[PDB]
């Protein structure tokens, strides 16, 4: 079973996403240039959430060594652990690891207690190390995104064995491309002197970017492989999803947010349950045009229940039906109204709809997933 | 918890913001063209109104020397101070330091002023003067806008570390969007010779361009952040909001004003507190097209109306409320045509607005927090 | 502090302003088109009146050259000025300066003193007329106009220094937008050959457009920055705020007046003073329509108030109170009709509205400040 979520959102004029350049990221789709939103950004902002604070756990640094030092306490030894992680296949460059290590918040402890001792030699813990780490998976972001691990071969201990580092993702997340033209625009700022002085000038002249796009974002959540990341904790991934959910709604990439408060809710998200990943990201191959008639928001939602429409009734036609939800706030924007069975059902609050899809996956509430906190 | 203030404000046909050509600054929002306010044009015209005069700490300046030189001896600004400030990472390039240096106005200029006036020796004023700078991070407005520096590392010297120079902002401002579409407007000038010396010319002519239209504003203050910025002084929060909160409506960008007067107030502001930012500005993302039975700004005012009913209903209806106050001038725009009591309280004054929103923070008055400072 | 000055001014078919291909000049505001006077065709109609001539101590001109000839006397100095002001920052490629030096002041035989001394060089002549450019300092035309001049940086080598020229400027003056929806016309006229031909005769054919519109303008003044621009002289400053009250009520753009005579008077002015520049052009962001058992003025006037009430009721601030004084002649329309009254005194004669802003704003009155001829 997979969960698809499919959304519609409208962002004011920002500049969420740059490249090295500080211009706006942007994709040549159906032959003409969109804006585009990096899904590590939207996995990031998803991440780093109000919604997802309880589901974290996985730490990726490459300053392991600072974490095992704050655990540990006032024992030194930090020299001791940067000399074990580096025989455990960790090289250092000046005082962090050159490379970025990807593992559970709740092993630091086995990690500092494994440094601590003085009975164990060097490759003894330096084995342990590597063995705590390959098995730290246990949290909900490491099992949403996976991890992949390979350490220094050349400057590693002969006799430290590595198990399996890598862990399948439950979450595919696609690049947020825009349903239109869009057209980027250039801001002309300055930096005033507060001090008169004798130039009468300005401190900077500068060139800023930013561009103001409908964007369609699609996610991807494999139910059994998000179960099995953790273990048969199936109360656990039924809290990931919802926390997922109400996190992709609720928060926005935290990108120049400061100049441009671009804290825009979706306009529409659809939540599809099938066994295949089908993207509607080819309703959009034609840019919306805004006609006077119309809306932007609506158009694009327009376009997207039409190729949903065709898809559902070209492909998905055997004895399996799909069951589908679709969120409008308030019902503002509902589905093509040539159609209006579409959706199964059309939820107008984002609470109702995380636990309709809650029930439906298994038979969950979302009291009872919230519950389970440590404390 | 986040105070954020919403607001739908006309303008007279004016130029607030121009780019580098003249043009008044504009923006795409829902496919079509829309009049813009830069967020910076906004938030340095709350910095520098007559309402946030009281918490103007800071300077923004690339000429610290000129501030450091204000002493009785002047033997110091463009020798040692130069010197000091080049060593300390700031480069020199006629007689100011190439790149700004945000700081506390007073107390952290006179301790530089200090430590630059003889004692301590050589080579290590260097360090007293990065020390005291990125270390000050008391300001209201650097508090809000934020700080951000990085001294340039091949001037410096290598026996100068410099300390955490960034601070977080408490203050997220977007830029203002009509509400409908953006007619620009082009006006013709002629400059007039006032003596007939010879033949009957005219003098100059040139290109002017102006706009006129409804903008939605947003701000969003993060209370907990702002509290953290100021070393936990809670009244002094307090008083930082109240300040911008009146200056946001009580202050217009400083731009052609002398010839397109729009001193206008806001017509409609919505003060809601909630622990997560939303914008309605997807309430326009239909442009608004005026009919003959209504005017602009009370259209504008219910198609936010229809989208903050739709988001309330729409998003969380159990748990927290999300307390909001709905402020018109002497009730004089109602939040929409539809039953009632959408919003928290209905308010006819901006003092009482301010009463209200400070009380909603703790229940510090607004008499009692101007003493903070 | 700020005097702020409203006026609601109703215009007879004319067309005051008008565009380079003609038209007269509209905006849209409110989402609706309406009729616009620019804001400096206001200025020069007040700076260029009769009331305001014991003040137009300010000429704005390119030919500063024929002012020093026209100073100096028989004397020719016209090259010799000329070749000073191009080494002082002017550039003359042709016989035309392209620069509006805008000193305005009385002083201009110093200028022609400096190109008529025959004991200093030229540079040096330069730099004295330069550093005496900016040190006008006088004429209420600057205060309420101020300068921006900068030179050039093709000429002007670095051997000759420049002061601040930039003035401030302590006057703001909005666009004069119609309160009702513009009702732009075309006026059909012929040259009307006067010998007769055979046929039945036609000079040319053309269109003009006019139209008539009911005027709001907003004018505002810092007394604080004005008294700073003139160094002083409350008195000289007391009777630039009488004169352009006085030529604000009296004066009209001389657009084709000849044959548009519309020099029709304010039927209501609101002086009223506070801190902070207040602007009552959003009253008029629902247009004014006519209705058979009023007039435009009225309603216009109505709406008006009525905004007016509302920002005095939803921005009031105890500490710092806002009061204002209501003129209409003969109080033709009055403003609290009902049961309040809105402003602080209603006015029925202009001469007593400038008398009562002048001796609320530092006691003058309207006789002795005209003791100040120079």
């Amino acid at each position: 079973m997979l969960i698809e979520i499919h959304m519609i959102q409208n962002h004011s004029p920002a500049n969420l996403n740059r490249d090295d350049l500080g211009a706006p990221k942007t994709c040549y789709f159906g032959g003409v240039l969109r804006s585009r939103i990096s899904s590590q950004c939207i996995k990031r902002s998803i991440r780093t959430s109000n919604d997802f604070k309880a589901l974290l756990g996985g730490v990726r640094t490459r300053r392991l060594a600072d974490l095992i030092q704050q655990e540990a306490g006032e024992t030194e030894c930090w020299k001791k652990a940067q000399e074990i992680l580096n025989k455990c296949g960790f090289k250092n460059k000046d005082d962090n690891t050159k490379m970025l290590v990807f593992m559970s918040k709740d092993k630091i402890k086995d990690l500092a207690r494994i440094v601590l001792d003085n009975s164990l030699g060097l490759t003894e813990a330096a084995q342990q190390v590597a063995n705590v780490i390959a098995q730290a998976t246990l949290a909900p972001d490491i099992a949403l995104c996976g991890r992949m691990l390979e350490p220094n071969d050349k400057d590693k201990d002969k006799k430290v064995k590595w198990s399996n580092t890598t862990v399948e993702a439950a979450l595919q997340v696609a690049h947020a491309i825009s349903t239109h033209i869009a057209r980027p625009e250039i801001d002309y700022f300055v930096a005033a002197d507060d001090v008169p002085g004798e130039d009468a000038g300005a401190g900077h002249i500068g060139e800023s970017m930013f561009a103001s796009a409908c964007f369609y974002k699609y996610f991807s959540i494999d139910w059994e492989q998000l179960v099995k990341n953790l273990k048969g904790d199936t109360n656990l991934a039924a809290h990931t999803v919802g926390a997922f959910l109400l996190a992709a709604a609720k928060t926005n990439p935290s990108g120049k947010q400061n100049s441009f408060a671009a804290h825009n809710y979706p306009d529409g998200i659809l939540v599809e349950f099938k066994n295949s990943p089908i993207s509607y990201a080819n309703a959009f191959v034609r840019p919306v045009s805004v006609v006077k008639e119309s809306d932007l928001v609506e158009q694009s939602i327009g376009q997207l229940s039409n190729y949903v429409n065709d898809i559902r009734l070209g492909y998905y036609d055997e004895q399996s039906p799909v069951i589908g939800f679709w969120f409008s706030p308030n019902n503002r924007y509902p589905l093509g109204y040539k159609h209006s069975k579409l959706a199964s059902r059309n939820i107008g609050n984002l609470n109702e709809l995380v636990g309709a899809v809650l029930d439906y996956i298994g038979g969950f509430k979302w009291e009872e997933v919230q519950k389970s906190k440590a404390y």
